[PDB]
């Protein structure tokens, strides 16, 4: 059907955008915001406070990349697995990430973590990117003590 | 093609299993392990230590459900969104979960969180289930202090 053709076409184009995003590194990160719609949103959905840190708007995304290039100067996404879905405009990615972390007021460290990303598209560009990770590993990379759930009472 | 028919059939059956898993509640949780292969694995991939808590084998999954029915006595998954993928044997689920948490040696609490699940299938049953969440919300539900990354030096 004409609908299936349109959905197939959208999914193939959108997959190329996800691939490009995931392989953007170095100075090219300063232009990654051009993969978003003008009102596109990106950011980190898993933080210590329980609220997302959402960067709203293509312009603010480009401004944020200037910061992230300083505080994550050599970040790489690795082990990238891209998942298309029944929605041609919705993709998920499982990957790892790694790089130096140079966060204001903390010792320089090395950060490694597992990540899941969600990518939702509109008219050929990213409308919403969300990443999900375990913040405990970011705490460790910053030298912040991670609390330990006591396991004495739990099954082996 | 015959391959596409086989993949389409697998995906439709597997989706019904994911739906059944996500809607299993109450005493029916004691039989949820029958949705797994004999060597199937399930568990929690995001914890304070950074290592998964994997429950290995259909038999051990059924034993674990006895524990989880005591310590999460009224758990419900809500806001369930099931994502098929290009792999007919791989699904992702975005959802929320909620219920009392009655963990050994901690005050009884109420736990709410956002979750992602991965479901991989073999021969019509779950070979690997993995959940991913932000442990900071589980800490809060247990009365454990969550450290705060200092944000003074960060862009507004
Ligand atoms: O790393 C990040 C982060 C968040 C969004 C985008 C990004 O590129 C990095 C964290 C925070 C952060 C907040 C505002 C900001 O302008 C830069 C950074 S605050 C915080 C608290 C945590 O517990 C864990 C992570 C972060
Ligand atoms: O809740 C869970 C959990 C884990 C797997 C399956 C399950 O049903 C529940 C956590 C833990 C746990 C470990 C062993 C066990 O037999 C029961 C529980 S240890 C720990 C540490 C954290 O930081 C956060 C969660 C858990």
């Amino acid at each position: 059907t004409s609908e299936n053709r349109a959905q197939v076409a959208a999914r193939q184009h959108n997959r190329k955008i996800v691939e490009q995003y995931m392989h953007t590194r170095g100075e090219a990160r300063l232009k990654r915001h051009l993969l978003f719609t003008e009102d596109g949103v990106g950011g980190l959905w898993t933080t210590d406070s329980g609220q997302p840190i959402a960067i709203r708007g293509r312009e603010k995304l480009g401004e944020h990349a200037v910061w992230s290039l300083q505080c994550f100067p050599d970040w790489v996404w690795t082990d990238i697995q891209i998942f298309e879905t029944q929605d041609p405009n919705w993709f998920w990615v499982e990957c790892r990430g790694e790089g130096a972390i140079v966060f204001p007021g903390y010792p320089r460290g090395q950060y490694r973590n597992h990540f899941l990303h969600s990518f939702r598209f509109e008219n050929g560009l990213i409308k919403e990117q969300r990443e999900f990770m375990n913040p405990c590993e970011q705490f460790r990379s910053l030298g912040i003590e991670v609390p330990e759930v006591r396991r004495d009472g739990l099954p082996s």
